[PDB]
């Protein structure tokens, strides 16, 4: 089943069940001047569920786009490392506003997984908050799920709050088990980081209030809020461990391969520059621009490490934009802001690699020296700075090249720099 | 070598090498109204550390109470757990005031550990920041210590900072390994959170100052705050695996045997029941009385929690105060204020336990009635506000006893019971 057959199935899914079909918010959030990027399809409902702002329905569905490459859901460093992690990914969810809870929100997700969709049992894992008594009812007696494929989680990760006031509560989760071919262990053990037991859906409930004061009160009309990964699910209904194997990064990746002259398709830099791409170019298609401030340096950091990845691949020609092309052809049906601007994202993104160029391989140069004589497992502080004053690197771009010659680069010596430079300019 | 010659040795050891040996603190901070306890031997010295407070020594050593029962980290829940844990317990720390910095500081401890106290170097395990160049070199090329047993850590576990602002820095962790009949892993393991391999010895490095706005320069005199669990370096000297198996603690245990009535010494409560009369007994001695707000109502937590593993014991008469003889026999020459302030320590732990005891049998036939009818795994928040508006039971008292029957408490629900409350007000 493709990814944008999985897509069309969900929203079809909540439709039938009463949900208005909404369309995904831009990246760059309007009411929101403290959030980076969209990442979540709460976002754009966030007033909503507030109360702020009426709306004309009860209950809503989308595929959001998201980017998480800021903030603590910060998954830019997990990128190339692990099968599930994305900075772009389209999060499916389903919201209620002040109208079902619970009980539905449980149903409607169990059916969707393995009835519309037709996943084992025997292959999901089911968390709950441990104090939330009625989520694990829900779960055990109604559902009646075996409870021996069943976690019971602190507040850390089954409870949710909007912020230090407004609404929380708790929140259950439904895993993938892609089977012991795969390192780690299920939720709640030590091993539980691994990509063997991979979070497939996340349902929040909002269930409490908390005023300025500090009160806890019970939410007048309860809410709900989920969110599953596209990509993940579409790796568990075409039968890969890795999001990178699914059909939707198919083109990208063999797309990248053949600018480096590869046949490794499995390759972590060139799946790096196939979710680089996503993000960048969704990001210059809802009109952010590379600069050294704010929304714009992430994407000048994303677009310089992809730059970085091609280096490391040997890439000797002008290479990121030339993705735009399969991006848009296999996500244009879906997003067709992307078709329409697609030759200013190309325009864009080849000037930024042009401008990163102009520096990037005497940088890299002064870098593969350093790693030669050095003594240590640190890249000195005056170095990381020399390449981020003289050479336009981002500090985390020399410390992604860092962590592949196991090395670490001094963060704090990076910044006394900075202080000594502030003084002198 | 009992654990009143190895905090002599300590203290000798380091003003042999010109360190003013300075008395302890009190539990109570003085120049800290946002701190509940002293809960380092940094504590005291802070406004020296910052500049602030003048003295006339630039190193110093101590042996310091600390109590760790909120706040950050909060060691009160692991009591009765785990091998290592107390509330109360004492700090070795070595100081530096802008004097030496990490190649003493490193050699100190090495030669104390592993010269003065004879420690195998096969048994330690070293940690260093994973962007501390300096230290590893230290470690590595001037000690020389065996870099199998040895890990780069992160930020979150080997980069300290006294505030948002202020002084920062690297440190540097020595860790005993207790061998193969411990479970856990070596630090950086996911296992590491075991009792296998116990931290012994924090070496914190002030390096940095960060301002305000969130700059780094580098500190003027750079500084030095080390610290050393007392009890786990006796456990280690005296060949037992748990600090509860140390000799101070064989005298505490044995005492709350015989007034349970019972011969088994490895019965969790009278580890707890150990534990609490020395972080009550102290309080106590420094002028902290039981109360319903703030400092006092953590001792009166804390005491609670010791009658009510009592009750769980048999224990039929009032019990607390009695342990408070023993303790100040075994640490009287350490802190004779204990022995000055004996009677009025017992005088005020007496008053408390009876003052609880007018509920503590009626709560308890609630809560054992409640465990008995419940369905699921958690406790109401209706019971949970019952216990603590009408039988004065503090909610992590309840949430201990419910955690001893594989149950868990509804804090939410607990919280909109008290807002519920304050709104009939
Ligand atoms: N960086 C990412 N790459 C790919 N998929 C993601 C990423 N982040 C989240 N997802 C998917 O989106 C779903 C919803 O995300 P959300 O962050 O709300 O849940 P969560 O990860 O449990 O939250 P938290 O980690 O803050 O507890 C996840 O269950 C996962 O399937
Ligand atoms: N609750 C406790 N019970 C017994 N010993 C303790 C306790 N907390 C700390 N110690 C001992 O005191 C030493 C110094 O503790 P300190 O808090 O400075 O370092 P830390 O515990 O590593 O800090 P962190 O909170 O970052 O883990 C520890 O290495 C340990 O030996």
């Amino acid at each position: 089943m493709t990814s944008a057959e999985i897509r069309a199935a969900f929203l079809e899914f909540f439709r039938q069940r009463g949900h208005a079909v909404r369309p995904s918010s831009s990246l760059v959030p309007g009411n929101d001047p403290t959030l980076l990027f969209t990442n979540a399809g709460m976002v754009q409902f966030k007033d909503v569920f507030l109360g702020r702002e009426k709306v004309d329905f009860n209950r809503a569905a989308t595929s959001q786009r998201c980017v998480r490459a800021g903030g603590k859901h910060n998954d830019l460093e997990n990128v190339g490392y692990t099968a599930r992690h994305h900075t772009f990914f389209e999060m499916l969810g389903n919201f209620s506003f002040g109208d079902y809870f619970k009980r539905d929100a449980i149903n409607f997700a169990w059916d969707f997984l393995t009835k519309e969709m037709g996943i084992p049992p025997a292959k999901l894992w089911v968390t709950v908050f441990d104090e939330d008594s009625e989520a694990e009812a829900i779960w055990l007696e109604e559902v009646k799920i075996d409870p021996t494929r069943f976690s019971r989680i602190g507040a850390k990760d089954n409870f949710w709050a909007m912020g230090d006031v407004g609404p929380c509560g708790p929140c259950t989760e439904i895993f993938y088990d892609h089977g012991e071919h795969v390192a780690g262990g299920p939720p709640g053990s030590p091993d539980e980081d691994g990509d063997r037991y991979i979070e497939i859906w996340n349902l929040v409930f909002m269930q409490y209030e908390r005023d300025k004061d500090g009160n806890l009160t019970p939410l007048p009309a309860p809410s709900v809020d989920t969110g599953m990964g596209l990509e993940r699910i579409a790796a568990v209904m075409q039968g890969v461990h890795s999001n990178y194997e699914i059909d939707i990064f198919q083109n990208l990746v063999k797309t990248a391969a053949a600018l480096a002259g590869t046949t490794d398709l499995s390759n972590s830099s060139l799946r790096v520059i196939a979710d680089h791409i996503r993000s960048c170019a969704f990001l210059v298609a809802d009109g952010v621009l590379p600069s050294n401030e704010g929304r714009g340096y992430v994407l000048r950091r994303i677009v310089r490490r992809a730059i970085r990845h091609g280096y490391r691949l040997g890439i000797q020609d002008t290479f990121f934009y030339k993705l735009v092309a399969p991006l848009a052809a296999e996500m244009g049906a879906a997003y067709p802001e992307l078709v329409k601007a697609q030759e200013q994202v190309e325009r864009v993104l080849k000037k930024e690699e042009e401008r990163f160029a102009e520096t990037l391989g005497q940088g890299m140069k002064i870098l593969e020296n350093c790693v030669a004589k050095l003594d240590g497992h640190v890249i000195p502080g005056d170095v990381v700075f020399l390449l981020y004053d003289t050479y336009g690197f981002p500090v985390d771009l020399t410390a992604d090249f860092a962590r592949e010659h196991n090395l670490s680069v001094d963060h704090a010596g990076f910044e006394v720099e900075m202080s000594a430079q502030r003084d002198r300019a």
